């Protein structure tokens, strides 16, 4: 995020993966210790997180992502983004906390909260 780009590419890739809805591709975006707060219950790990997110996006009419915060320091870009999934006029919201590391080029979702 130097001017004299990466956040936008991140968001667009994540939108592409959610629109496709492939649970395995979603799983590969998850930190191994992801925490997903789904209403009353909390689940952990890539497989449970991907199963939750794939379920919610497979039923959508429209999906969008709004960037809520970003912190860019020492090659690490931490982002909070709100995914909105409208179904039959009703909006389900999932907030993501995610980290992109410049050295390996990997995005990982660390936390999700449904909402």
């Amino acid at each position: 995020l130097y001017f004299q780009d990466t956040a936008r590419k991140i968001i667009k890739t994540l939108l592409d993966i959610m629109r496709e809805g492939d649970e395995d591709k979603l799983r590969d975006q998850m930190d191994p210790n992801v925490r997903a707060d789904v209403g009353d219950k909390t689940v952990h790990g890539r497989e449970h997180a991907a199963k939750f997110l794939a379920h919610i996006v497979k039923r959508a009419d429209h999906i969008s992502i709004t960037l809520k915060s970003l912190h860019n320091h020492n090659g690490r870009l931490r982002m909070q983004a709100e995914v909105r999934i409208v179904h039959n006029g009703r909006t389900e919201r999932v907030t993501l906390e995610m980290v992109f590391r410049d050295h390996n080029g990997k995005l990982l979702i660390e936390r999700m909260k449904y909402g």
